C-alpha cells in the first residue's frame, strides 16, 4: 500500500511500486513536491562535508534537489543523464564522454560540463541512493574525467549497497 | 559561435546549434546554472496574473525554472514528459495521459497529477518557446483535463510567440 | 489509457479501473469535483419534465449531483442507502423499507422518506446506469411506498437504458 | 421526544436519540435538507479563513454541506470514507491511506486525493462534532498526506470545546 | 336564530352559537355539505398564490375544504389534531411534535407529518380563521418544522383576526 | 408494514397492535389525496340506485364519503364519537347511544335528521373489524326513519358478520 516518511518535520506518504516483485519500494516524487525539495534541500545542506565545490546528479528527480541545494551553498551543480541527448554531436552539448553500468545502463556528462568537476572536490547528489550500481559507475566516469568524489549525498537509501552515503532516511 | 543574452542583468552567452536548414538559435541550458534560473524565475514571478493557480512545463531542461517560480509565487507546479516514464507502466505512476505533435515529439501529463490541474486556471512556463510546436499540444493535454491555460510563460520566444505570451527577450534563427 | 468526456464545457480524462476480470470501465465520480456536479446538475435540469415532484438517489457518491439538482430545480430529493443505516431503529428514524437487488446487496428507504415520495411523481438520480442491477428494486421501493416513477437520470449509460434512461453521455469497455 | 433549533434564518425541530445510553442526542441530518444545508454553507463561508484551501470532511451527512461550502467559496473538497470503498481491490482509486479510530472506524483517504491535500492549508467540515477523537483521527489522516489543518467548521459543537471548532450553533445532551 | 350568508353565489342559514347571545357566533359545518365545500374550494383555487406547496389545516371539519382543495388545485394537505391520536408513540405515525393555544385547545402535527410541511411554502387552510391563539399556534408550528406560511385560505374571516387571509367572506358577532 | 393495492394505488400501511397480538395496519385516509379519489371511483361502482343518502361516523372516512358523495351526486352525512363544541347549546343536537364490549360510548348529530328521514342509507366506513358502530349507527337510522340497504368500505378486517361486500381485506 503506502509508506511513511517524513524530512525535517515535512510529511508524505509514498506509493509502494514494482520493479522488485511485492517489496516495501516507495516511490520518491521531487518533480512537482515543491515543499518536499526544500526541506530536503536544507536538511541535506547542512551535511554537506564544509567547503565543497561541486555537485553532481544523474538525470531524473534530483534536478530540483541539486538546484534548491545548489541555491543553499552557493555551488554550482551538473546533470549527468542516463542517455546521450539532442543536439550532442554537434555544437551546443559538445563531446559527451560516455560509460556503461552493470544492469544495462549508460551514464554520460556533457562535455561542457568536465571543466566545473575536473580537479575539483564532487559531491554526488541522488533523490535515492538504491542498489549502489549506477553510484560506482557515476564515481569512475567522474574520476576518469578529473574529478575527486568526496561525499555522496541523497534523501533516502535502500538495500544494502557496496557505497556509504549520507542521507537522511533509508527506504526498505 | 557563442551568442550573447542578457536576462535581468545575467549575461551568458549560449552555444548555438542549426536544426532548421542553415538557421540557428541557442539553446537555454538552465540545468548547470543555479544564477540565470533564479533571475529569470525573480523576473518571471512579477509578471504572472495573481490569477494562476499551477503552473506547467516538459520535463527537460526547463523544471529548474517551475520550481523556482513555484518557491517563490506560492503555487504548486506539474511536469509534463515527452514519455511514459520509466516507472509509469508500473503500479504506481498510473493511468498516464498521452497526446501526439506534428513536430517530431509526444507530451505526457501523469495521472497522478490531473488532480492539481482539474479546473485550474494554469499557467505554462517552459526555457524558451521555439516554433512552440510542443507548446499547442500541451494546451490540447491541459484542457484535457479539465485545466484552463491563462498564461504561457518563457525566458525566451524564438521566431514569434505562436499563440499569446509574455517572455523576458526574443531569440533570433542565426 | 483514459477516456475523454464532456459535460457542458468541462472536459476530462476519466482512469480506466476493472471491476472483475474481463472489463474495464472509464471511473466517474462526483465527490470532490465540485465543478463536474455543478455542470452536470443544471444540464439534466435542461432535460427534467416539470412533472417530477421528487428526486431519488441510491447511495453516495451520486448524492452532490442530487443535491444540486435539487437547489437549481427547486424540489426535493431522497437519499437511499445500502443499509439500515442509524439512528434507525428508534424514536429518530424506525422502520426502513429494504428490498433485494442482485448484486448481493440491500436497497433502503428511510421511513421518514415514504412522505417524500408517497402520492409523489419520482425521478431515479443517479451517476452511471450501469446494469441496473440497483434500479428495478429502486422502482420497486418507489412503487411500493407511493410513488410512481417517470425518470431515470444519470451523467452517464453503458449500452443503452434496459429501463429507460435520460442521459448526458455514453461509456464502453477498455 | 425532540429538540428545536435555528439555523441562519431556517427553523427546524430534530429528534432525539440514544447515542450515549440515556444522554439523548439531538439528531442532525442535512441528507436530503438542500434549505437547512445551503443557508448553514452561506453563514459558515462569511466565516472561512481566506488562507485555507480545500476542504475535508468525513462520511455523509456532510457533503451535501462540505460541495456546497465549495461551490460558494470556489475551493476544492476531499471525502473522507469509513471503508476503503469499490476501485478498493483494482487501484485507480488508488494505495489509500487508512487511520483508526477509537469509537469503532476506520477513516480512509482515496489516494488520487493526496496531491490534492498535501502541501495545503485544510479546514475539517463536519455536520456535528462532538467526540474529537474522530476529529483527532482526521487530523492524524490529513497531516499524514502532507496537509496542515488551520480550521475546523461545523453546524453544531456539542458537549463542549474539545478541540476549538467555528461553529454555527451547539447542542446540549438530552 | 339564524344568519344568513351568500358564499360563492351558495346561500345558507349558519346557525348563530353561544359564545353568549349578543358576541353572536354564527358557525359553519361542512361535514355533509358537498354543494358548500366544492363551490368555496374552487373559489379559493383561483386565489391561490401559486408558490403555494402544501395546505394544512386544524382538525375538525375543515377536512373536505383541504381534501377539495388538495385535488383540484393538485398539492397535498396535512391534517393537525386536537390531541395524541391513535398509534402515536409507535413506528407508525411517529413522533408528534405539540404546542398547547390559548382558547380551549392543544395543537399537535403527527411526526409523519413534517416531512410533508419542513422547507415548504405552506398555505393554512380552515373554515373560519378568527381571533388569534388559534391560527398563530398553528402558525408557530408550522414553521418549528420548517414550513414557510404563504397564505392563508378560508370560508370566511370572523372578528377582524389577528391574521391576514384569502376568503369568501366575513363574519361579525350580531 | 402490510402493502396494499386499491386500483393502482399502492401503499404500505403500517404496524400497531388493537389485537393481542399479531400486528395492525392502519389506514388513515387523512393523509391521502389520491387513495381517498381511488377508493371514492372504486367504491362508487358499487353503489345501489336504491341508495338516496351516504352517513358515516367521525374517523378518517368524511373524505372518502365527499368524494364519493362528489361523484355519484348523493348527500352524505356524519355522526361524532363524542361530544362536539357546545352540544347543549343551539348548533349540535342530541346523543343516540350504545355501550359496546370496545371502550367506545357512540352519538349522532341531529342537525342532519330530516336529510335521512324517509330516505333510503348506506354506510362508509375506512376499516370494518369487530363492528362496534355498525349496529349502533344503524339503530340510530332506524330510531331516525331510514333503511339501511348496505355497509360499503374500504377495508374488511377480520371476517365481520356484517355485509361489508368492501374493496380489500386485513389480517
Amino acid at each position: 500500500r503506502t509508506y511513511p516518511v517524513e524530512i525535517a518535520g515535512v510529511r508524505r506518504e509514498l506509493p509502494i511500486v514494482q520493479v522488485g516483485p511485492g517489496v516495501a519500494v516507495a516511490l520518491l516524487n521531487l518533480l512537482g513536491d515543491t515543499e518536499l525539495t526544500e526541506a530536503a534541500a536544507e536538511a541535506l545542506a547542512k551535511r554537506l562535508p564544509p567547503e565543497v565545490e561541486v555537485l553532481v546528479t544523474p538525470e531524473v528527480k534530483a534536478v530540483p534537489l541539486a538546484h534548491a541545494l545548489s541555491r543553499i551553498t552557493g555551488k554550482p551543480y551538473v546533470v549527468a543523464r542516463k542517455t546521450e541527448k539532442p543536439y550532442m554531436i554537434n555544437p551546443v552539448s559538445r563531446q559527451v564522454l560516455s560509460i556503461t553500468t552493470g544492469k544495462p545502463q549508460l551514464l554520460v556528462l556533457d562535455g561542457a560540463d568536465i571543466p566545473r568537476v575536473r580537479g575539483k572536490k564532487v559531491a554526488i547528489v541522488d533523490d535515492v541512493v538504491s542498489t549502489g550500481s549506477t553510484l560506482a559507475g557515476l564515481r569512475e566516469l567522474i574520476e576518469s574525467v578529473g574529478g575527486e568524489v568526496v561525499a555522496v549525498l541523497a534523501v533516502f537509501t535502500e538495500g544494502t549497497p557496496r557505497q556509504d552515503v549520507v542521507a537522511l532516511g533509508h527506504l526498505p
